[PDB]
C-alpha cells in the first residue's frame, strides 16, 4: 500500500501539526517509538465525514492513551486551515476544540507514502494506519470517500495485537478483549482452541 | 494504492480454480460478479491457525451477506486439492468441515500480488479483505498482521454503509450502523440536516 | 521563462474548480477568457495574514479592472471548501467575506506548478500575478516573496500601458500613467516626438 | 521557477564584464553585493525605445535605492562597447548620456537566460527586474513584455516594505507604503492589531 | 542447463523449512549434506495421486539410499502445515502416513524455479529429481510430465553407477547394473579390457 | 527448464545432416516426425567410450520403440563422416558396427544447445535423452554426466507409461511397469479404485 | 568549418539586416541564387579593425557588383546598434554611409553555423566565405581578431574562380586577372603551361 | 571552427614523416617548431595542376619567410616516395625540382582531418594554409577550393601583420602593408590616433 | 572473415577511378567482371620496393590469366596520377613502364578496408589478393606481409585448380597442379577413385 | 584483418588438447612455440577428401619446415578421439596413418573463430594457414576454399623468403625463391642494387 507494508517500518515522515493547545509543532513518527500509533487520513478539512471521524477519534482518544496509544490525523489542508477548522463551531460543521494534532501533509507525500493519495483530486483517501511501538506497520484500514471508520473497531484490533505480543497466543475472527486466544501450533491449537 | 487494487478504480480481475461449496472444482472469474456486491478475502495458509476462524466465521454468516446482494469469496495460496482435504477435517480439529463459500486456490500467487497483500519473503497472503461494488469497483480496504483476525460485524457495517450511500445519495457518519441517519454532502444541507441536529 | 509561463507565449491552461463569487462551485477554464484581458494572481494560503488583504483588495476593485475588458481571477492551492468558509469568515476576523471574483481551488498544485510559482518543500504558492491578453497570451510577470503584498494601482497601470500600447501602437516609457504621452518605437519618430522634448 | 532564479533561493551568479559610471570597462560579480541589497534589471536592447528611459530613469534615481543600502545594475546582450558609445550619445537624440550605475554588457546571453528573461528567438531579454537581499537571495521577480516599461516608484515601494519585514518581523499588506502598519503574522495579533480594525 | 541447475556445477543452494520424519519442522539446507549423496525429488502437489506414490516409494526405500551414503529429500510447492496432515492422513486414503524422509516446503517457489522445474502457469513443480554427490555437485537429471511416476530402481542403479565410477575411476555403459564391470575410458585399454571381451 | 527444451512445450525444432542406417547422408528434421512418439539421445563424442555402448543399446532395440509408435534418434557434435566412419569399425573395436537408426551430426552445436545439455567449455553434449510425444511436446527429460550410460529399459518403461496415460486417462504411478494399473487422477475414484487397495 | 563545408551549400538563413537606405529588412542567402555573394563577419560594432573592414568592402562595393557579386557584413550586434554606427562619423569611429546591408545576427546562428563564433566571448571571428550563384560555398577566410582582410585578395579569387567557371581551366599560385590558366589534363598541362 | 583548428587554440599537433629538402626522409612534430612561426599549407595530389605552382611558389619564397621568423611546411596525403619523384621531376615536366621545404606524407589523412581540410568523397586535403605562432597557437585559416591557387604575397602581408600586432600591442586595419601605421584598440586612443588622422 | 571479404560470400564491391593499360582513367566496377575470374591484388604504395616487381610480374603474365577468363586488376591507396607517373618512371629506374592491367586508386581506402588489408597505422594496403569467381564469390585469400613478394606461379596454380573443381565437380588434393587427376567428395568413390590408386 | 588474426599484431593465442605424433593427447598452447616459427594450419573435417592429402603432405615434409627452425600444426573442429582414429586408419582407405606433427581438436571451435577462417552455417574450418615468426606474429596469411588444396612449396618458399628478409634486412620481389637476390628498399640503393639490372 504505498511504501507502508505490513511488518516494515511505517514510512517516517517529519511534519507540521496543529496541536491540542491551539500552537503549531513538527511532529516526527520517530518520536513515537515505545508507543503504539493510530494515524488516520481524511481527505478535506470543512466538508462531510471528516468532522464527524476526526471529532469521534479526539473525544475518545483517551481510550488509546490508556492503552499506551497516541493518535495522529492528517489530511493534505494546510495548519490555518486546521485552526480554524477547530475556531468554528461542531454545531456549524466545524471540529471544536482538539484533544489530537493533525498534521498539515501540504506536500501530501505524506499521504503519497501510506498510498492513500487521490492522485487526480490531490486528496488522501480514508486511510488509516495501526503502527506498533517499534515503529511497524501492522494494519491497514481505507475507506472511500463516503464511508466513515470505525473508533469501535481500531480500538478492538489496538487489544488483539496487544494481547498477541504480550501473550504469544493469536486473535481468532471477532476477537474482543476477554475472549480466549490460541497457540500458533499444530498440537496446542487443537488441545486449547479447536477441541472447545 | 494496495498493489493495484486502488479505491475507485476496477478490482483487478482473475480468473481461478476455486473449491465450491458442493466440493468439486470450478474456475471462478471477478467478472462473474457483475450486478452484485462481493466480499472476497485473503488468508495465509490451509492447516493454520487464525485462518479457519476465518473462513468459518464468514461460511456461517454467507446468508447475511446474501440477502444484501452480497457474495463471500475466500482466497489463499494453496491447492484446492488443499482446500478440498480442509473441508473434509472436522473443524474441532482445526478444519473447515462443509463450507458455504467457494475458496480460490491462488497457485500461481498472482491474485495475491494483484491485490497487493502478498509476504514475498514467506509466500503467502497478508489478511487482506476487499469489499467490491455490482460495477466492479473497489470501494474498501482492510488488511491484518497474520495474528489477528478480522470481524464479521464491521465487514457487514460496511456493507450497509456502501448501499445506503448508493440508495440515498448522503454519506456514512464515523461509526454509522444501519437505522442511523446519514448526512447530505452539501454545505448547507449537511448543516441544516445534521450537524445542527447534534 | 517562468515555469511553463513564458512572455508573448499561450498562457498555461488550466481547467479547475473554483469558488463562484454566488459561494458556488464551478470549473473555470482559462481559454474561456479569450476575448478579455485576464489578471489571474496566486497566493500560498487561505486563513492567513497578506492573502487575504489581497484578495479583499483587487475584489473590491474589480469594476475597475471590468471596466478595461479586464477579468480578475484569484488562485491557491486551498480547496474550495477551504475557500467558501473563508468568505463565511468575517473580514475582521481575518476572512474575506462575500467575494466579487472568483478563486481556483489548484488541488493538485499543478496550476501554481505550471505558472513557475509553486515553493515545492511547502506546497503553497508564492505570490505571482499574470497579466494575460485576449488572445490568451501571457504579457507581465509578478511574484513576489510571502511577506510582502501587490500593489492593484501598479497592476491598473501596467493593464492601461498594455491597452494604450495595442491601441495606438505606441510603447509606454518607465513610469509610465495614463495621461501621459507614449513613443512612436521608430528611431527618427522617437527623437521627434519624445527624446528632444 | 524563473529559469535559475527562484525566490527564496540564491540568485544566480554570474561574473561580467560591465560599462562603469566613470565609463570604464570592469568585470562584476553578483557575490560582489553581498551585505547590500541589489535591484537587477535587464533590458532588451541599446539604442531603443522604452529602454533609455528605463536605464536613465534608474540611474536618476540611484542615491533614493542607494540610501536604503541598495545597489542598481542595469545589463543587456549588447557589448560594453554599444554600452560605451550609449553613453556617450545625448539624452535629446536617444542616448543615455553619462550613467550613475553600472551596466552589464551579457554578451553570451547565459546571464538572461539563466534569469529565464530571453526570448531566444530574438537573442535579447525582456524586461526582468529581480530584487535581492543582503544575502544574495531572491526576493522579488517583476518580467514586462518589450513595450511596456517599469515604475521606479514600484521597486522602491517593494523595496521599503522588504526592509520593513526584515526589520519588525511583520508582514506588508496589499498597496502597503512607507509609514503604513504591519501586520504580525499570527493568528490571534494579525486580528487584534490588524483585521478589527 | 535445466535452470541454474547444470552438471558438474554446484547444485543451486537452499535453505528451507521441511517436515522431519518427527513430524517437527526444522530449517534444512543442502550445504548440510556435504559429504554424501542426497536424492532431490519435486513433485507438484500435496493430496493428489502420482505424488503420494512417490513420496511413499522414495521413504519405504530409504535405508537402500543410506547403505550407499545417500540422503533423500522431497519437496512440493505446499506449506509444511500442508505436509503434516497428509502425513496424518491414512494411505488407504491416499495420505502419506508416517515418513522415513523429510520434505521441503518451497512456498516462495524459488527452489523449484533454481532447478527448473516450475510450471508457472499454474505454479507446481514437475517430477525433477536431482543427484547430487559429496561435493555438491550435479550430476544427473530426471525430469517427468506430471501423470507419469519416477522409477526408484532406476534412480538407484544411477546412484550405484556414479559410486561405482568415483571408486574405480572408470565409466558404466548403457544399461550398466550392480556387479557389471565398467571400462577405462582410454583408447587401449578400452578395446583391450571391454570392447574385444564380448 | 532445460535450454529451450521445457516439459509440455514443443520439443526445439531442428533440421541437419544424419547418417541414415543406410549409410547415406540425409537431412532430417523434427517436424518431419509428428504423428511419432520420438526418442532423441545426445552423446559427447564419436570414438569414445559409454557412447558406442548406448547407440548400440538403442539400435539393437529399435525395433520394440518402433513397435510403440516411436522412433530413435542419436546425436552427437561429431561429423556425418566420422559417424559414417564409425559404424565402418568393428564393434569388437569400440565402432558401432552398422546401426539401426540414424545419427545427426550437429555441427554447428545449435541441437544440442537449444536442447539444454551443451558442455560449452569442452563443446560436446550431456547424455540428454528426450521424449517427444506425436504433438512435438517433450514429455520427459533425462540428463547423465558424462562417465553414467542410460537404461534403454526405463525409457520403454516410461513410453509405455506415456501411451497408457494417453490411452485410458489414468495417471502411472511411481515404479509403474506394463500391465500395472493405472488411477484415476479425482479425489474419490483414486481411493476408490486404488488407495483403499493398499 | 561549422557546417561551412566547401563544395557543399553554404548554410542558409534569412536575418534582418541594416539596408543602404537605413531601413530594416529581412534578408535571405537564397535570395542572391544567381550571383557571387562575399558574406563577411566581424565582432563588434563600435570598435578598432571592425570598422576599418566593412568601410572597405562598402567602398569598393562596385567592384565586386560589376562581376555579378554582392556584399554583405554581418555581427552579432543588433540592427539599431548598426544604425547608430552608421550614423557616427567615420572621424569618430563610425561607419557613415554604408553601400552594403549589414545583418545582425542577434541569435549569434548564423556565425554559429559558418563556425565563426568565439563562445566564451559571444563574437564573430573575421570570417569571409566566397559563395557562388548555385549557393555553393568555395572559399573560406578566417583571421584572429586584430588584423584585417584584403579587399584586393577577395577580388583577385572572385577573378580566379569565375575565370575557372568560364574556361574550364584552373589558376595557379598568384594568379591575377590576364594571368594564363592551365588546363587540369596531365598531357595539356605539361604542353599548355608547364613547359613556358 | 575547421575540424579541430580553431583560431586562438593550439594548432592541431602532428607527427608525420617528411620529404626533407635535401631528399631524405624524416619525422617531423608541430611542437619542434615552438619559437617560430609556421606557415603550414596544405594541397590536394601530388602530379596534377595548381598543386605544384603553389608549392614551388612557397619553396621559392622561403628565404622571405625565414627571415620573418617563419617556417614554411608543405602536405598532403601522397606519400613519401611519391613526393621524392615529384622533387626528382623536372618543373617543366610539371615536377617540382629540388625543394626548400619539408612536405609531410600524411598518408592516414588524419593530419587534413584534424585541420578540417579533407575532402571525405575524394580522400584529398582542400587548398588550406594555416599560420601558427611561436606559442603554437593557430592565428590565421585561408582554404581554397581545387582549382583556385593561393598568394604567397597575402600570406606575407598577414604574416607581418600578426607580428606587428604582438610586437606594438596595436591592431591592423584592413588592406593594411608593411609601413602602414595600425591602430590602438582603446576607444578615446584609436580615435585620436587613427579615424580622426584621415 | 577478412574483414568483409569471406570465402563464398560475394566480394565487397566497388567502382572506382583506375588507370587503364592506354594511361587514361576509367570508372571500374567489379560487378562489370561478372561472367569471369578477377584476381585483385593489393600492394602499399607507388614508387617503393617488392610493389613494381609484383604489378609488373602479372602485367608480364597478364595473358595465362586471360587464357583462363580470368581478370587482372591491381591496386593502391596512391591515386591515379601518382600511377600514370609511374607507368612513365623506366622499369630500370624502379618504375613500371607500360602496363597490360588496370591499377585502381583506392583514395579513400575503403576499398583496401572493405577487405580487410589496410594497415590503419600507416594507411596503405597489406599485399592482399582475392581470387574471385564469374558469380562474384570470392574464392581464395592470400595476405602477405610487406617485405615478401607474392607467387604469380601459385596464383595461377590455384585459379586452375578452381576451374578444374568448377569443370568437373572433383576437388583437388595438396600441391594439385594442372594435369593432375582431382577426388571425387564421396566417402566410398574418394577411395576406389582416389586413395586406394597411390 | 582476419577475425583477430592481423598481420604485424600478435597471432591469437590458443590453448588446447592436440593428437601427439607419439599418439598420446597433450595440451598445446600457441605461447610454448615462442623462439620458432609456426605454420598453423586449418581444415574442415576428419575423414573427408582434400583434408588428409594436406595433412599427410605438411606431415611428410615435416623435417624440411624443423631444419628452418620452424614447427607444423594442423587443426580442425574435430575431437582428438577422431584424429587418433583417422592415424589408425590406412592412407589408401583415406586415412591419415602415424603422423609426424600435432593435431589440434578445436572442439569449441574458438580457435578457428579467432582466426577468422570458421563457415558458421557448417560449423568447419576453412583451408587458412597462417605463418607465425619467433615473436608470435602473423605474417602470412592463406585462406582457400574447401575443395582446393594448398601448396607445400609455396609454404616453404615464404618461410625461406621471410627468413631472408629477417636475416639481411633487403625484401624479397615476385616470385622470389632461394638464391634469388634481395633488394634494399632504399630509393638509391634499390635502384643501384636491382632495377638497373633488369
Ligand atoms: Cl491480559
Ligand atoms: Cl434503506
Ligand atoms: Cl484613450
Ligand atoms: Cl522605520
Ligand atoms: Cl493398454
Ligand atoms: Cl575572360
Ligand atoms: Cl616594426
Ligand atoms: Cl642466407
Amino acid at each position: 500500500c504505498g511504501n507502508a507494508k505490513i511488518n516494515s517500518p511505517a514510512p517516517s515522515f517529519e511534519e507540521v501539526a496543529l496541536m491540542p493547545n491551539g500552537s503549531f509543532k513538527k511532529i516526527s513518527l520517530s518520536s513515537y517509538k515505545g508507543k503504539w500509533v493510530v494515524l488516520f487520513f481524511y481527505p478535506l478539512d470543512f466538508t462531510f465525514v471528516c468532522p464527524t471521524e476526526v471529532i469521534a477519534f479526539s473525544d475518545s482518544v483517551s481510550r488509546f492513551n490508556e492503552l499506551n496509544c497516541e493518535v495522529l490525523a492528517c489530511s493534505i489542508d494546510s495548519e490555518y486551515a486546521h485552526l480554524q477548522w477547530t475556531l468554528q463551531d461542531r454545531k456549524k460543521g466545524g471540529l471544536g476544540t482538539m484533544a489530537i494534532p493533525i498534521l498539515a501533509d501540504k506536500t501530501k507525500n505524506i499521504a503519497r507514502s501510506y498510498g492513500v493519495l487521490e492522485e487526480s483530486q490531490g486528496v488522501a483517501y480514508r486511510g488509516l494506519f495501526i503502527i506498533d511501538p517499534h515503529g511497524m506497520l501492522r494494519q491497514i484500514t481505507v475507506n472511500d470517500m463516503p464511508v466513515g471508520r470505525s473508533v469501535e473497531e481500531v480500538l478492538r484490533l489496538l487489544e488483539a495485537f496487544q494481547f498477541v505480543e504480550k501473550h504469544g497466543e493469536v486473535c481468532p475472527a471477532n476477537w474482543k478483549k476477554g475472549d480466549p486466544g490460541m497457540k500458533p501450533e499444530p498440537n496446542a491449537s487443537v488441545e486449547g482452541y479447536f477441541s472447545k
